[PDB]
């Protein structure tokens, strides 16, 4: 492993709303699988159903579009239409308190999922410990 095991309470029975605390947007993942941030709170793309793959590993899709959050190889966020490596994060607490989701294909980089204060979303390289963009909250729907 080149990450740490603090796992984040909770369970993958409801989908949830994804909230960064950086910019207090919710994540988002459009029909054309354009990926970013929002803080209407009434959006109809801002629903995701996690599920455990092995523990700690999981996938984030949409329960709107049914499209599973990935990050490619340039380290970009993307809606696939299929379940592949890419769209596999491990999900770990932070700051004992907060949920971080990183890369798995790409655990190695420490590339994680994240927002900037202004919504749009941080390059896998772009991204790094310590920062508040890679800092989520799930929510209840």
């Amino acid at each position: 492993h080149h990450h740490h095991f603090n796992l984040p309470p909770g369970n993958y029975k409801k989908p949830k709303l994804l909230y960064c605390s950086n910019g207090g947007h919710f994540l988002r993942i459009l029909p054309d699988g354009t990926v970013d941030g929002t803080r209407d709170r009434s959006d109809q793309h801002i629903q995701f159903q996690l599920s455990a793959e092995s523990v700690g590993e999981v996938y984030i899709k949409s329960t709107e579009t049914g499209q599973y959050l990935a990050m490619d190889t340039d380290g970009l966020l993307y809606g696939s239409q299929t379940p592949n490596e890419e769209c596999l994060f491990l999900e770990r607490l932070e700051e004992n308190h907060y949920n971080t989701y990183i890369s798995k294909k790409h655990a190695e980089k420490n590339w994680f999922v994240g927002l900037k204060k202004n919504g749009s979303c941080k390059r896998g390289p772009r991204t790094h410990y310590g920062q508040k963009a890679i800092l989520w909250l799930p929510l209840p729907v």
